[PDB]
């Protein structure tokens, strides 16, 4: 599809058995997604944006499903308030900025 | 132009006539750059990130041109750690998601 930008690009993602609303986000290196209790073994980050940092749980190749797409990598867990599909995923499903 | 995303999508922008490098940032509503000088009246602003909240000098109808696509609208300036450009210049350069 294409996706204008008038509104947030939100999109439903699958992801641990679960579905939830996620930005496609050019300005994430990585996926971070809202608290969620999932199992495996992860490693601790400190992410930053504008505000400052967060410590969040990195979990390493995690399916996700995004929009029917599915992609294979980091996704990193923490108190982020908007779950945020980076370009480790968006590579993964063809996506491109166009204009 | 089509822009993949295995690397950061940054361009080169034009604002206040100095030349600076900045990110396409679909996940933000806003664009917000760095500490500069830019000519006109501000007014104090709230925006918060990942992070929290910072203070900003919000700039209306400010002239900027992204990667050759001229625009003309609000630029946030405050300590963001990265030159973001946001959905609301984005939509005005035409820009759009595509997979
Ligand atoms: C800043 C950028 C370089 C990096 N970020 C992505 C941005 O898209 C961020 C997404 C966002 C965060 C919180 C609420 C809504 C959207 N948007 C944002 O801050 O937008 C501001 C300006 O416009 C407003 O609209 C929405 C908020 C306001 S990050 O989240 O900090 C981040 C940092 C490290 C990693 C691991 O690599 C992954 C993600």
């Amino acid at each position: 599809p294409q996706i204008t930008l008038w509104k947030r690009p939100l999109v439903t993602i699958k992801i641990g058995g679960q579905l939830k609303e996620a930005l496609l986000d050019t300005g994430a290196d990585d996926t971070v997604l809202e608290e969620m209790n999932l199992p495996g073994r992860w490693k601790p980050k400190m992410i930053g944006g504008i505000g400052g940092f967060i410590k969040v749980r990195q979990y390493d190749q995690i399916l996700i499903e995004i929009c029917g797409h599915k992609a294979i990598g980091t996704v990193l867990v923490g108190p982020t308030p908007v779950n945020v599909i980076g370009r480790n995923l968006l590579t993964q499903i063809g996506c491109t900025l166009n204009f």
